């Protein structure tokens, strides 16, 4: 149902069954499907399409010409009732596309909270975007991509299907990411290669000097020691016995399927 | 006229003279010009602009914020009544742009059937897209570009004006194609260079082992023999005397104007 | 107020306080904010959002799904009443985004006259675009970017924040510009590097043979002499004592903050 304190523009079309929370705002020429849930305080500026089985949280701002929940572009998708989940306080700018999952991929495309999704950013079927991320203009996630917390993806950058963008990563603009990017790393180029630890981001987010140093040492194990990833895995787990921030590497290794970006 | 079995949303604006076929669906806030023809069963989801002298076939799906038939971006275009032709069973996703031709270019932008045109794909004036193609997100065809049957263009890839993308080609994402790509070839990079025969695609599309081998040999003639294209042209026509699939090269050579992509 | 000779489509929403000039045309499903000024003869085709403190001049054409004046994407912006200025006779194609300034950046995003802004071109907060420019499909200006008169930016090209694109520059498509581009120069690649003087453009725009030669000599001073920019600055000012066209370099040097693109 539509909360009595929500606003639906007379020109918007909210189909029966849609759930609109208190003090939400559905602007002019919006289309909201019958399986959509829009949380308290969320704003659809105008000309927004939201359909499918789509759950949107609180205090989001979705700008004109965005397409949220829409049928995905996977070649095998056949209309199965998959899902989209979007959290809270996200800013979803003009022409962003966020597509529903595929049965084969797990049925869910998920976006966290406090993200900035810039003009024409694309979140393909079965992607998982975390919290406090930034996807710049025209940043494109192919199917099944994970972008972990605080990760930043520069403008005009594409992420190859199934890849993982680790937490606190920064991918420079105009890059093509064809493999997995470990947490805390700067990547850039096409194909993208690693350019060290995102020190400035770790600074600004309150990482201690000891944590940044341990992370930098974990970086050197992976990329400078010359040892294989299998040799360095216990060495990094060892270092994480003292510096818990280094565990992000261990958890990341367990999920990686396409290998790490390398130079 | 509008067929009695077609649906036009009360908020859509279909101008007098438009031709809407049986069981077509013009969704909310669509704009359909007086010279537009939309074939049986085609769906305009919502917020779709279709204008100019534009013929659209059967069972197409055109998603919100697409612009079909619109004035092209050629610097000399001056409003002449050029045309767009689109065939059947195409999926034209959010924000795709397909622009009318130019007098100088021949007056026609043409798209075949069974194509998937992903988010923000661009088909410039005077382009010819064949059947069963895929243009991924942000794939951009400049003016006068040909994309032949089954060709696939990866996301964020641009094709330079007048270039030809041969049949069964695969262009990797994040690539810039500045010259013609022969049939059956994989291209990638920026500028794009050839990376062999698209064997997997030829497999999946029912090419025989003999056909793939002859094609691979035609590839080696062009790119490994060291002979000039003029020397290899009769050698490829010779090989096509036995393997008709190799004729695609001959027909492609007759159309190529910008030279082949080379390494 | 809305001029008696202006046309506002019954489905458009022009908020009280908007200023619409004579023989302007606000098409279907457009949204025009109360602080917007639209000059004589300007056309909003359909599905156009224009808001904020936005001044738009005469004889512009703004195509469907464009977002003009909208809140910028700068991470510190907090809703301050910044501004957009757009001049005359601009063609602003589908899905173009032009965002308002930031207090910190000077409060103004400005676009000149006689520009062609192609599909999905982006003009970030605090940018200055001059006169007679071309931004091709998906050309993206980050914040605080200047694009000087007659400059052309190829499709899928991004300009890094704070950079200057000099007058009569040509940036090839699929390029990433991370530093300032001097007037009259061709740039291309990623990162973009200089490829000589834009001779053909200077030809077509009426530059004399003497002017092109002096410009070419100024190019060689910067990029071939091997001298530092500080050594060449008085040499270029010297050459400009005879060839006033060379002064564009001097004025450009005074504004450059990110260094010149180099090979
Ligand atoms: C070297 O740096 C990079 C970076 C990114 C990529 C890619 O994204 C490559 N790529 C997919 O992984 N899926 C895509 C697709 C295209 C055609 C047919 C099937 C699947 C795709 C992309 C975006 C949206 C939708 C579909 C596609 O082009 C490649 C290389
Ligand atoms: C090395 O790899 C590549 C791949 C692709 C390209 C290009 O596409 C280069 N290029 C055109 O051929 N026409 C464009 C244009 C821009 C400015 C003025 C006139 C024409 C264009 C592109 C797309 C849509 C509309 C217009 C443009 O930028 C270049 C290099
Ligand atoms: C080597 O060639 C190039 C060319 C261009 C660039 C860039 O544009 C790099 N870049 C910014 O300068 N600002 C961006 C941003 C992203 C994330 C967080 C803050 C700011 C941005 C871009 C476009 C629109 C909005 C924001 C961003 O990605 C880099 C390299």
């Amino acid at each position: 149902m539509i909360d009595k304190s929500a606003f639906v523009h007379p020109t918007a079309i909210v189909e029966e069954g849609a759930s609109i929370g208190a003090n939400a705002h559905i602007g002019p020429f919006c289309i909201v499907g019958p399986h959509v849930e829009i949380g308290e305080g969320t704003v659809l500026k105008s000309h927004v399409v939201v359909n499918g089985h789509t759950k949107i949280g609180r205090d989001n701002e979705i700008y004109q010409f965005a397409s949220i929940g829409e049928v995905n572009q996977d070649l095998k998708y056949a209309g199965e009732p998959t899902r989209v989940e979007i959290g809270d306080r996200n800013r979803i700018r003009e022409s962003v596309t966020i597509h529903r999952g595929t049965v084969q991929g797990g049925g869910l495309t998920k976006v966290g909270s406090d993200n900035l999704l810039m003009i024409n950013a694309h979140i393909a079927h079965d992607c998982t975007v975390g919290n406090r991320c930034i996807l710049a203009n025209n940043a494109t996630l192919a199917g099944h991509v994970s972008v972990d917390d605080f990760a930043i993806i520069g403008g005009m950058t594409a992420v190859h299907q199934f890849c993982i963008i680790g937490a606190h990563v920064m991918v420079g603009g105009c890059s093509g990411v064809a493999q997995d990017v470990p947490p805390y790393v700067i990547a850039q180029g096409n194909h993208a290669t690693p350019f060290g630890v995102n020190i400035e981001g770790l600074k600004r987010r309150g990482f201690s000097r000891e944590a940044i140093t341990a992370i930098r040492n974990a970086y050197k194990l992976i990329y400078r020691s010359g040892k294989t990833l299998d040799e360095v895995k216990p060495e990094i787990a060892e270092l994480a016995e003292t510096y818990p921030e280094v565990k992000a590497f261990t958890d990341f290794f367990a999920r990686s399927t396409r290998g790490l970006i390398r130079h």
